[PDB]
């Protein structure tokens, strides 16, 4: 490794991966550079790397990656003209220089949004020049997400390439390709949002809160590992997470690689499921391990009662190292419950903590805390019930109707949220139902936690930028442990003044018949939100009557001879009848 670091990276990563990562890396700093300029830099950097591979002692090959990268950045002629004060980073020595470059990454570069070309256009461009087509994908995404972990982008790119490879040869290219591009896009946005969320919550709630989350998550994953091993892993994972949040690619990657290396050298102390991951290339190890399914739980683990309720030295053991004792509780509880969300486990540990804090100061602590496990039962059943109720509702409704039930519900709880956000959130909330309810009960809560975190965070981001409800701000600014229950606790808004009727809002044209399924659904759901906003006291029942009238009306107007007029004409009377029925 140490000698020529660039040659070592090139040897470990291989040429293709090396070139792709260098491209991503430059694109994340030189966010305004044309694709051609980056290609040229990458080629120059790769040709240099090859000289160091041929001879570690070759000129400049003993410089650090940071030194070489920044030197190269500082050779961009238009640096000052295009990036202004970032060019001032070049006047600094290289620990300070990289830090300076790091600070000048732009989280919002004001580039035009990415647009999806026609399927035939995409597949043709892919065919004409696969390498260019894919490298453009890397470039365009990376420079819009300068902190997105480069290797993970590589994994997105490889699936992006696989979508095109398969689907551009398919019979129905679009039917193959589009859902795959939609999934990558959604996963991409989600991953990027989750990354920022975790780093934001790290600095807001502190390292201890993160460690607790990690103990719970790591214990679920590796239930056979000893506590001391989970605790070591929590320490290392915290350093990784902290340094990766700081945002330097190489520092983050080396931390992750070091952790992945340790995990792979200690599989017998950690998990029986890591063998395949640990055989993979260095580049993919940590990513692979991050996605590993939970190990099987050890057979016939005893109750937690003995150590955490019935032992005579609960209070003594607690008081000598509270976080360690609480970590042990959380470790024991989590390893036995891969079916819980991490946040539920944290509710249990917080409950236990509050009880020990209250009870251990009592004259007779054991009498005080003896039934603490009763206190867990309603906390556990709340998400379990909510899941049962929602999955049962999804099954009876199907996804679209499920989204509409949510739409009506949430519009009534928080009517001042913009229509498109209510639509988006409700639609996405329906998708988590569609996805997570396909799991047996044992896996539903972690699924829902994962996907709810995406959907609820997206809502909070939108709400941060354009706030309308103190209640939503409260839930969004609360602990992540209480985020979801806070939202669940939202009550119908009874102070809400109905939105004035707008004619155009409830006016429909024959274009509605030719819209895609999605386009039609969003148009219908948009009106449904507006209907609730105009008539918040309308019941599910009364709404269903208007909705059934509307549904008949569109089925009618879309198919029976020369017809934009019914849409106007029946539109007049559907509206009138609805207005009276909800009047
Ligand atoms: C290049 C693929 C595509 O053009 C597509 O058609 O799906 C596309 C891809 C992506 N985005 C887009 O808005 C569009 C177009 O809306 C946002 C976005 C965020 C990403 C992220 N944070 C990480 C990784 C990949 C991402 N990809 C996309
Ligand atoms: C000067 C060119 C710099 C090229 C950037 C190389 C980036 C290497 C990161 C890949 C290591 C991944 C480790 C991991 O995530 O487990
Ligand atoms: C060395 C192991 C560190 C474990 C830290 C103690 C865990 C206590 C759980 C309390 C729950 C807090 C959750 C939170 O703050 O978001
Ligand atoms: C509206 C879509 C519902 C999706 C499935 C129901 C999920 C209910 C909340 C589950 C708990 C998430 C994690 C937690 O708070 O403990
Ligand atoms: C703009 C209003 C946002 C809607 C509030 C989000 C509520 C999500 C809570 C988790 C969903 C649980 C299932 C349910 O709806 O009962
Ligand atoms: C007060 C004017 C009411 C006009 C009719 C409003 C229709 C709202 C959208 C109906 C959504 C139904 C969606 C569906 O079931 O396919």
């Amino acid at each position: 490794a140490h000698k020529s670091e660039v040659a070592h990276r090139f040897k470990d990563l291989g040429e293709e991966n090396f070139k792709a990562l260098v491209l991503i890396a430059f694109a994340q700093y030189l966010q305004q550079c044309p694709f051609e300029d980056h290609v040229k830099l990458v080629n120059e950097v790769t040709e240099f790397a090859k000289t160091c591979v041929a001879d570690e002692s070759a000129e400049n090959c003993d410089k650090s990656l940071h030194t070489l990268f920044g030197d190269k950045l500082c050779t961009v002629a238009t640096l000052r003209e295009t990036y202004g004060e970032m060019a001032d980073c070049c006047a600094k020595q290289e620990p300070e220089r990289n830090e300076c470059f790091l600070q000048h990454k732009d989280d919002n570069p004001n580039l035009p949004r990415l647009v999806r070309p026609e399927v035939d256009v995409m597949c043709t461009a892919f065919h004409d020049n696969e390498e260019t087509f894919l490298k453009k994908y890397l470039y365009e995404i990376a420079r819009r997400h300068p902190y997105f972990y480069a290797p993970e982008l590589l994994f997105f790119a490889k699936r992006y390439k696989a979508a095109f490879t398969e689907c551009c040869q398919a019979a129905d290219k679009a039917a193959c390709l589009l859902p795959k591009l939609d999934e990558l896009r959604d996963e991409g946005k989600a991953s990027s949002a989750k990354q920022r969320l975790k780093c934001a919550s790290l600095q807001k709630f502190g390292e201890r809160a993160f460690k607790a989350w990690a103990v719970a998550r790591l214990s679920q994953r590796f239930p056979k590992a000893e506590f001391a091993e989970v605790s070591k892993l929590v320490t290392d994972l915290t350093k990784v997470h902290t340094e990766c949040c700081h945002g330097d690619l190489l520092e983050c990657a080396d931390d992750r690689a070091d952790l992945a290396k340790y995990i792979c050298e200690n599989q017998d102390s950690i998990s029986s499921k890591l063998k395949e991951c640990c055989e993979k290339p260095l580049l993919e190890k940590s990513h692979c391990i991050a996605e590993v399914e939970n190990d099987e739980m050890p057979a016939d683990l005893p109750s937690l009662a003995a150590d955490f309720v019935e032992s005579k030295d609960v209070c003594k053991n607690y008081a000598e190292a509270k976080d360690v004792f609480l970590g042990m509780f959380l470790y024991e509880y989590a390893r036995r419950h891969p079916d819980y969300s991490v946040v539920l486990l944290l509710r249990l540990a917080k409950t236990y903590e509050t009880t020990l804090e209250k009870c251990c100061a009592a004259a007779d602590p054991h009498e005080c805390y003896a039934k603490v496990f009763d206190e867990f039962k309603p906390l556990v059943e709340e998400p379990q019930n909510l899941i049962k109720q929602n999955c049962e509702l999804f099954e009876q409704l199907g996804e679209y109707k499920f989204q509409n039930a949510l739409l009506v519900r949430y519009t009534k709880k928080v009517p001042q949220v913009s229509t498109p956000t209510l639509v988006e959130v409700s639609r996405n909330l329906g998708k988590v139902g569609s996805k997570c309810c396909k799991h047996p009960e044992a896996k539903r809560m972690p699924c829902a936690e994962d996907y709810l975190s995406v959907v609820l965070n997206q809502l909070c981001v939108l709400h941060e930028k354009t706030p309308v409800s103190d209640r939503v701000t409260k839930c969004c600014t609360e602990s992540l442990v209480n985020r979801r229950p806070c939202f669940s606790a939202l009550e119908v808004d009874e102070t809400y003044v109905p939105k004035e009727f707008n004619a155009e809002t409830f006016t429909f044209h024959a274009d509605i018949c030719t819209l895609s399924e999605k386009e039609r659904q969003i148009k219908k759901q948009t009106a449904l939100v507006e209907l609730v906003k105009h008539k918040p006291k309308a019941t599910k029942e009364q709404l269903k009557a208007v909705m059934d009238d509307f549904a008949a009306f569109v089925e009618k107007c879309c198919k029976a001879d020369d017809k934009e007029t019914c849409f106007a004409e029946e539109g007049k009377k559907l509206v009138a009848a609805s207005q009276a029925a909800l009047g």
